[PDB]
């Protein structure tokens, strides 16, 4: 099974996690994320990285998917409140939502949010469905904002200590897809 990268190069994250325009050329999923581990009200562990994919593959080599069997070793310590967080570039598929939610059912002591920073084919209703089952099972979806694309930029970027350059259209694009999330998950 696959370890996660350290981090990406800034190329890459401006390209990968751009929130469009409608990102055609866009056939990877990339996926970073942070674990927390808790244990008597202290931090006992973090760990950070980034797992990719491409949009052709199967469906059990999503991002994702790497990421929960990954997560499923000693990486896991039953004792421990983790705390999961991640930041997609798309939006999870609607079986990547059944794994999470059979993973959370599974494992009671962890948590989830996702981030993410497009919506994935979203006119369509197996994806909205995806995420309104994620909701229901009690994970937060979100959609990235500047300070979200700016902690990724900080945390996941080989950025050489160059800052983060928001690019055109970034704020109205949230706002939009902002309003396609909340429409879809009442
Ligand atoms: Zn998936």
């Amino acid at each position: 099974i696959r370890n996660p990268m350290k981090a990406m190069y800034p190329g890459t994250f401006y390209f990968q996690f751009k929130n469009l325009w409608e990102a055609n050329d866009r056939n990877e999923t990339w996926l970073c994320f942070t674990v927390e581990g808790i244990k008597r009200r202290s931090v006992v562990s973090w760990k950070t990285g980034v797992f990719r994919n491409q949009v052709d593959s199967e469906t059990h080599c999503h991002a994702e998917r790497c990421f929960l069997s990954w997560f499923c070793d000693d990486i896991l310590s039953p004792n421990t409140k983790y705390q999961v967080t991640w930041y997609t570039s798309w939006s999870p598929c609607p079986d990547c939502a059944g794994e999470v939610a059979e993973f959370l059912a599974r494992h009671s002591n962890v948590n989830l949010t996702i981030f993410t920073a497009r919506l994935y084919y979203f006119q369509y209703p197996c994806y909205q469905e995806g995420l309104r089952s994620l909701s229901q099972e009690g994970v937060a979806v979100e959609i990235m904002d500047y300070e979200d694309f700016k902690y990724c930029w900080e945390n996941f970027v080989y950025n050489d200590n160059e800052p983060f350059k928001p690019w055109k259209g970034l704020k109205t694009n949230f706002r939009l897809l902002k309003r396609r999330l909340r429409e879809s998950l009442q």
